[PDB]
């Protein structure tokens, strides 16, 4: 029945008047100014990502301020995301900053700290103390973004591995390393992260994009690192290796969402398996009711070219068809030449794919997996979305203080916009990673506690009127969950 | 339910024992020799494509002869296809050259035509006319290259034997994001019609001069398989490329991986829900034959087909096991190379009798499945001769 | 799936905590006194029927007064119904006597009419005319007694407030086996329309003079409930019978037993599959409210209804729990007595305020369900005011 | 969707050209002559039941001969059923053949054999040795078809029960007794049965209607009593009490079919519960794929009246709607006044109900309960019937030597006739209790072993042509199961 829906499509018919997918932009040189962040919002940015791989706290403080000021000038709410550096496995130094590794040659990798600066083509340092304890003969070591492949022959001692060089490649100082068939037990957060996170709390960030997540226990470590004052910040887990993939179920349970880092996974896993891994992860998140980001290598060529390749375009479309809440831009907005154009084009592709997407298959698929008896909240939200399909309603209004019920509704995928009416600002921002949802702040301090709920509902319906989703005569499905309620409202 | 099926998947499991999707390679400078063609076959080529936009009849004649030699030396059957040069505007359907070329194809005994620039339904009748009565058995696959082909897709499919989505050609007028969507449309319309569809141009292009393709190119091929394409096509990658064998082998690997992830039952069920009641007998037999694969968890189907018709009918319903087609016409073997999920076995009547009680043909099919590791003793296997007959056989 | 539900049944299990089907008793010589009527109520009577084929307006006036006294003394609400004497032929719809009688019914404030011998749709408008503007709120239940009523059933249902299958009358022209089948038809058409239907005549007749009925009579009543009848009717058994209380009590026992065997979900689902998309809001709210009973296994519904309309709308979808209707009009309580699966609670506005925030009404409904043992702490309960609203309430 | 099907019905439209339900007639005084058995066949008798409660072997030998000669004269095949007497609990004798039991009075029932002839209102004999060991205080004893109810107060000794008489009723010599809340452990077959069965084998009867079945173990006892030469005779279990009902699952597994004896069950169980018990038993049999007979009190009033009551008519119709393969006539044909008329009317009622019956609900319901993976045979038969619905075929041809695959097909309930083509005569008779199936004998001895199957198929299709179910152009679904096969045949 996606198939059936395909039969009735016409590419000349008008696209939807709404875009369900959300866009995350990485901020850097090309876009850190208030006037550029402004052009980014208008192009369709909902989330601003700061990459703490680079920059000092000083640089990001500017991004924060520039974001908060861009948003407030445009009257909108924009999420601020902190993407951590995370633990790294790297080489040490080489004599003459360099070491020409030739295919067939033998070399020795050592965890012996003495060799940190005096590396040679023959014996050099890798900074991960457990290397020997975790690698075994036959396994591979990737150095320099997977380019250099060394095969492990044996242990020279308990600190040194004898390796065959399997392919020629020159490598220089401090290259990154990957262990494709190895369970890496680095801690969850690096000493730096712990400081960067602490900073994030202090500065009131919305979500952590947590690097190199490999197990559920590690999500706890990240949480415990955000400490007692960080309990409302969302942890979005970056899945970057086989471990993340193997442990996905338990990781999804503990976390608040998922980022599929295709490029990182790609270093260690064949591209065609990463495609499939994207499918699995997006679908698990859809079923769990948690946002999922499709990240890296999205419209990469458009970092320096005016238009992207055909294949990059289908890549973006097919992330939407897979079920991504979000698509992310990295270099294309951090240091690209067409930062507005890329966001605009991404929005257009998403919008096109959404018009081809049969949402009803999602609703069905997710509803079919519910255990009977359902809990009240699951029942109210799914029947609310069912009511949309059955009455052809044209908007939904969701009253939610923490975003929870808005995410519960969005999970069921109605074929019309969801308007969340909330009394928390951080909620309006945090929902920026949830597909199909738009927020409205309701100031309970100034406008009253609305214990009746009539004002928030009215605020909801008016919001949907200005945007032109509903007009007089259309239907609109209202929901307050947690005590609960549902109404099918005729619009006046 | 593709969604539910995704939930159960592991990328660390072993891949399926067979690849369903089919690879078409354009022949050229890199690949015209008997040996290079042998490499192509072993790498995963099912169909040799001659681009008649280049080279003389002598060049192409050489392609045909070498393909035949390479295949016969390897003991397989390879399809040969003629891709015509061709002409909101309307020029004639076939050009004068096209008409000359098509006649040549018939004399040489090509298996199918890739008709360029098809824009409407009578244009197919023209290609059919130009092939004359001696080319009546030759498949016509229509290349959809502009908005008119898209607009008139329904009637074009009705008349043709299949479709090719030419993404690159379509992309000149139509924005890229819309080609993606048109790809979905055309593939699904063809799946429903039960006719082969080829996803073509811009497949793994960077691999024409690079040893490995881009990640985006990889998902393109996989998503073509997920869309429902029977076939994926290589152009420059094999004709003038530097890595012809590597590109084919990779395309095969991508397809096998995608297929492990693909839920065939979603296809079966979606296509079944569309059948009008009452069904005709051929339709009912084939759908319910595939239905029986699912209900009994049969590990292979065996289809007796002379013209390949009932083979394509079974394949349309997308069983989750290999389909072995047993046939008396070597042309059917070649032609079934554009139909996903099917492998052919030639039964030589002139050398083994007419077998009008079907026992021997059936036995050759089951033996083939046994030899390919699809079924062993105690597995079920669904046999269909469509006059028609289903049989659920316990394999001994 | 009634089939699958049958598989899981045990006749040795305890019966359901409530009876859904409703019992109508004809009043007469055996049962006209205040005490006898009290016996009838306690035995299971929901609706007193006056046969206006017999007795004067004085006789019937006595029925009305005694019924009112008996009910008020017991603290329940009993519906009063006027069954008119009435006229391939066509006489007029109402006779002169009928017209006089109907006017009398309005003055007295009867709850519903049982219109004899209805043969077509305008004939209903006539009954409606004869009731005048002061009887606009009175339900008209059409008695289908011959082939014309059967033939014109669709349009008759459209205009009426409900139907009565008069098996005995129908049986004079139509062979018995066909009446059985016509019973199925009429009941199902009414279930779909969402209007009450009464199965009447020849119910437990041998029990007019025998202390127990025949086994066949017993399955007749049970199969009426299985067909989907809202109501079952006693005629001579209670009017002139020897065992009026025993017959009612037995009818109740048969109904309770049948209902334990009945799968309500088959009804819900069958009726749902028939709704045209898009549904209007009232329809969608009620179907999905019942849907929520099933999905959450709620143990009771609470419906706020002033005219009983949304109560009959919910009841149409056949939840598998009791429906408690809270209402400001005592007439609604009486009228809902011909609707299966519903029990009413009177909310007196003049004594408790308009409760336009609905809290107090809802609370009286839940308290009623608590008191009847339907829900306890931790059970779910589905509340609906249809402007409209569903709520899934956790009972404290 | 029976509901939906009801919406489209018109009682004036023509009834089906075929009757799926089968009719069992008890033979006695009114119908034992060859010319009466002939009028019974023409009225619609498929099965002739002999009630070994009455008559000597001599009387039944006549019924047998008269049946076999009636059938052979009409060219048809008719089943011969032996209904056993079974174990009985009875009283002994009373002084003056009588004892006036008055309500409130006390009495003593004893298993003491000495009291066999000298029973009084005060103390009398009941012939079931285990009575005391199985009854306990509070339980009831029914004497004389449930009319007299005695309540058990206590044990006078280990052989004698003290009883309150709960209602007045005079009782005479040798009245039957029932123990409504007691697990009666009488053996499966009485000494007489053992002789009657032995006779049945010898005389080649088709099916045993086995009385008072209470457990699966007892079906084994009946089987073992039919001995080695009786292995192809069908055992149809009569369910007559709470035990039969409680043990139904295991009883159905061991037996070849079920008779719902409503009157017998009625002695001990309230009528409204018997209605429901009928529902359960018919449905279990439908799912098991085994014939079920609806028996007793069917058209009883028509034993002496020309026409039956309305309620008896709906009783018969609703047995068809419940899913009965068969409806049975007892006294109405054994000793009634209108033996032809009753059979004719029964046939008419069945035919009417069948036209109202949506068979597709049955097919669906039964198919939905199949375990996946199915076994080949289950798959072939269900898909064959599915093919009927999908192609609107108008007959089925089933090649079956033992009837097994014909019963497997019939279980799935196609909406068209099933023609079984068989090489066994006992098979043609034994299928007389299976709804929707007609048989044809194929003489493999004389016409050849047809290992191709083309002749039997041809015999099938021609049989369906003469009956007018199929004409040139219609579809017909053919099946050989056990190796197997299915064909959708276009009729020439
Ligand atoms: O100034 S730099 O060019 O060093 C620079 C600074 C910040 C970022 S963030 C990213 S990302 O796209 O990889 O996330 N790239 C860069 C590059
Ligand atoms: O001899 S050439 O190198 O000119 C040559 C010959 C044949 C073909 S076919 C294709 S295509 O499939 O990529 O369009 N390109 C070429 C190039
Ligand atoms: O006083 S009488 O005994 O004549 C008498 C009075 C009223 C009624 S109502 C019915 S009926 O419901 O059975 O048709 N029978 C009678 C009989
Ligand atoms: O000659 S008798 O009237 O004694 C007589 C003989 C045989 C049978 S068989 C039945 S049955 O209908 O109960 O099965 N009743 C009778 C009655």
């Amino acid at each position: 029945s996606q198939l059936a829906h395909n039969l009735t499509l016409s590419i000349f018919d008008p696209v939807a008047n709404y875009r369900a997918a959300r866009i995350i932009c990485t901020i850097g040189p090309s876009t850190q100014s208030v006037e550029a962040l402004k052009g980014l919002i208008q192009s369709g940015m909902s989330v601003a990502r700061m990459n703490f791989s680079h920059g000092s706290h000083e640089y990001h403080q500017t991004t924060i301020n520039n974001v908060r000021q861009a948003a407030a000038e445009l009257g909108v709410n924009i999420a601020i995301a902190l993407d951590t550096k995370g633990p790294e496995i790297r080489t040490g130094q080489f004599v003459g900053g360099d070491a020409v590794m030739e295919r067939g040659a033998t070399c020795y990798v050592t965890t012996d700290p003495a060799f940190a600066d005096k590396g040679t083509k023959d014996k050099f340092y890798i900074d991960y103390q457990n290397l020997s304890k975790v690698v075994r003969p036959g396994n591979y070591i990737y150095i320099d973004d997977g380019i250099l492949i060394l095969q492990v022959q044996s242990h020279e001692d308990e600190q040194t591995l004898e390796c065959t060089v399997t392919n020629s490649h020159t490598i220089s100082d401090r290259r990154g390393v990957n262990l494709p068939g190895c369970d890496v037990d680095l801690p969850a957060v690096s000493a730096k992260d712990r400081v960067d996170l602490q900073f994030g709390v202090e500065q009131g960030v919305d979500m952590i994009f947590a690097s190199f997540i490999r197990s559920a226990e590690q999500v706890g470590d990240v949480r415990k690192a955000l400490g007692p004052k960080g309990r409302d910040i969302m942890i979005i887990c970056k899945i970057e290796n086989h471990q993340g993939v193997q442990n996905i179920d338990s990781i999804i349970e503990e976390s608040d969402g998922i980022m599929v880092a295709r490029g990182d996974l790609g270093v260690e896993i064949p591209a065609e398996k990463v495609v499939v891994a994207q499918k699995i992860l997006i679908s698990k998140c859809n079923v769990a009711g948690k946002p999922v980001i499709c990240a890296t290598q999205m419209l990469e060529s458009m970092t320096y070219n005016p238009r992207p390749t055909r294949a990059e375009v289908s890549d973006v479309a097919n992330a939407v068809f897979n079920g991504a809440d979000c698509v992310m831009l990295s270099g294309e907005t951090a240091k690209g030449k067409y930062p507005n154009e890329v966001v605009q084009y991404m929005a257009r592709i998403c919008l096109e794919a959404q018009s081809a997407l049969n949402e009803y298959v999602f609703f069905n698929s997710i509803k079919k997996l519910q255990h009977i008896p359902m809990s009240a909240d699951e029942a109210v939200c799914s029947s609310a979305v069912n009511s949309v399909y059955e009455t052809k309603a044209k908007a939904m209004v969701v009253l939610s203080n923490t975003g929870r019920s808005a995410r519960l509704v969005a999970k069921y995928r109605p074929n019309c916009p969801i308007v969340c009416v909330t009394t928390r600002l951080q909620t309006c921002r945090q929902l920026n990673i949830t597909q199909g949802v738009e927020s409205v702040f309701f100031d309970a301090d100034k406008l009253g506690h609305d214990e009746g709920k009539e004002h928030r509902v009215a605020a909801g319906v008016e919001f949907a009127k200005s945007k032109g989703y509903v007009q007089t005569g259309d239907y609109c499905v209202v929901i307050h969950a947690d005590a609960n309620q549902t109404r099918i409202l005729l619009v006046e």
